[PDB]
């Protein structure tokens, strides 16, 4: 839709992004070799995903700014900020794949898993983060929302990191203590680790660029966006298992990874002492035979029906939030995103 | 001296720092467990060093600001910014110890080497970095140099990271290609990886807080400070081997670590085809028998005498730089630091 058509101008802008970032070496050939490594890090990790978060910034910017103030310069900045979001994303993914010892990402081998990279990816990840601020300075240094965007990107990083800490404490590599897999802990992890930077950040960035720096307007948008983010992750957890790999384009590994999935949280709320024991001896195992056992326990608890019920109640709640907190912003900004998330 | 006496008020301020950072959880008990982990990360990694960089900020601030504008509030901010520098330092050390697989740091076991930590330290390191900006916001949000400090900390991180990339490309874990151990590469690594954040950052921060935001004044201070930083690292490399472990409080491991030391760079410039071969078969080995062989080759090339000559020429050059670029700043600011570095 609005994404598929705008996606072209976005992905194609990457070339200028990479150029602008790897062009400070012109004045300092001494770090040329480092800049070449940086370019390789950018091309490998910032490219290959769906660019939903970055596109949201562009899309939201056009709906929040009058068609006359949408000069080529303003649009170039919108694309850049959208790419900054993707760079923040790349920063998290590269670091996260190392921390949980992942093998692949976006279909390809994890950056750190490439021969000659390994733990050096920790520094590569840090450089991705730094590029964010280099771009903001280069393209928005003179804009009146400059400081607001810097603070937004910083806060988003902190929240994500705080959420990552929480997740690491909740599901320690090895320990399958299902006791900490509570609903309040799950919602808190989703809020900090995913919702803030995935759904609030993009619209907030667009809002600031549109001149909407009101602290109240941001609180209202955030109210709506964090709820959308929570549903998004809950749906993602559901589809991870009960989803169709040919449609989703991915195979479920949440159970095997001992993840604090929404499904496992629900299963723990709707389970008899014996059912619990069944989960403890099958959760976090590679053996498909054990995995199928967990999935079997989920269906029996009618989780797929529970999710269906939650999805309808969730949608209603989002429409109410939009109808109540959208203004003075165009409801479409939120409706467009919602429609995209809810299947 | 000015450090030993001021060091008390600095280290003692840490308690407030930790308190202020782990107090946002009061409004969000949901992340309490994460905040507890953050506190543990701070206490373990930001404490235990010499605090030279952070103290430099405090020391330089008092010499750049009139005794009347040194109210309790201004001094508290100076201490905080000095701690932000230490936090940036902690961020680099934690990440660097993982990347080069170090065992100990500041006498104690490396954070990531502690049971239950491991690669999670990558996120811990990122949180240290984030605390920097949380503190600046909390203490300097209203100050007119707020944006300048944010940009300074960001640029310093980028430079350090770019310098880290260079170092990683120069001495790949395993590859002992002595061909890339050139003087120009060594100086470039020192400049980016160490000098900028170690010697320019601290005084620059003080300068901005004192209202000295002149782009020319910063370029002049940087001119002096990067030269001091280069000598510092060259001296550090020299002492790493020819230093007295009881006085330095550390044992040399540069040769064993295949580091791009200043000594090895000099040895490569003053060596016969046969001497080179001797270095290639003994550099980067744990065997003390091989290490002693390298050290033996250094003395024979009279490197200790070369360093002595360089140290005197270096000192003269620094005094000339100070006499030429210090103004309008108090020469003492630079003289004090220099005296501290040159033994
Ligand atoms: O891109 C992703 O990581 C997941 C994802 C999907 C999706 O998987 O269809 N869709 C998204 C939308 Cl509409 C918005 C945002 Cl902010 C993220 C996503
Ligand atoms: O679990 C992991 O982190 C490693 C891993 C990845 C992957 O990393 O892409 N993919 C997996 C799949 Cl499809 C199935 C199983 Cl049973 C394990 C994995
Ligand atoms: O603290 C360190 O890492 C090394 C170090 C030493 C020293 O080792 O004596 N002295 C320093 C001085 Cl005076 C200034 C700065 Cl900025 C760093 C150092
Ligand atoms: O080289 C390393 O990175 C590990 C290491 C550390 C350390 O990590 O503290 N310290 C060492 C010493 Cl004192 C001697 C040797 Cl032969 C190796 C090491």
């Amino acid at each position: 839709d609005v994404y598929a058509q705008e996606k072209q101008d976005f992905v194609q802008h990457f070339s200028q992004i990479v150029r602008v970032l790897t062009e400070d070496e012109m004045g300092h050939p001494e770090i040329g070799d480092a800049i070449a490594r940086l370019k390789e890090v950018l091309e490998y990790n910032a490219i290959g995903g769906k660019y939903n978060r970055g596109l949201t910034v562009v899309v939201a910017f056009r709906e929040l700014v009058e068609p006359r103030k949408q000069d080529a310069d303003s649009l170039q900045r919108a694309w850049t900020v959208g790419w900054c979001v993707e760079l923040l994303q790349a920063f998290f993914l590269v670091a996260d794949d190392i921390m949980d010892s992942s093998l692949t990402r976006r279909g390809q081998i994890c950056w750190y898993q490439k021969p000659g990279v390994g733990l050096d990816a920790i520094n590569d990840a840090n450089l991705l983060e730094a590029c964010i601020y280099r771009l903001l300075k280069l393209y928005c240094r003179e804009q009146p929302y400059y400081l607001n965007l810097i603070e937004l990107f910083l806060q988003s990083s902190y929240q994500t990191e705080i959420g990552q800490t929480l997740d690491l404490l909740t599901a320690p590599q090895g320990n399958v203590d299902l006791v900490r897999f509570t609903e309040k802990r799950y919602k808190s992890i989703v809020k900090y680790k995913t919702a803030f930077y995935s759904f609030y950040l993009p619209i907030a960035a667009a809002m600031y660029m549109a001149g909407i720096d009101g602290e109240k307007e941001h609180a209202n948008a955030k109210k709506i966006l964090l709820e959308m983010g929570e549903f998004f992750q809950i749906q993602d957890d559901y589809l991870d298992l009960f989803g169709d790999p040919s449609v989703t384009g991915k195979i479920g590994t949440d159970i095997q990874d001992n993840k604090c999935s929404w499904l496992v949280v629900q299963c723990l709320q709707r389970a008899t002492p014996e059912q619990y024991q069944i989960l403890k001896e099958n959760y976090g195992q590679k053996e498909a035979e054990k995995v199928a056992r967990v999935k079997a326990l989920y269906e029996e608890l009618d989780l797929p029906a529970v999710f269906l019920q939650y999805e309808e109640d969730s949608y209603s709640h989002i429409m109410a939030l939009i109808e109540q907190y959208a203004a003075p912003l165009p409801p479409a900004v939120f409706l467009g995103l919602a429609r995209k998330i809810y299947k």
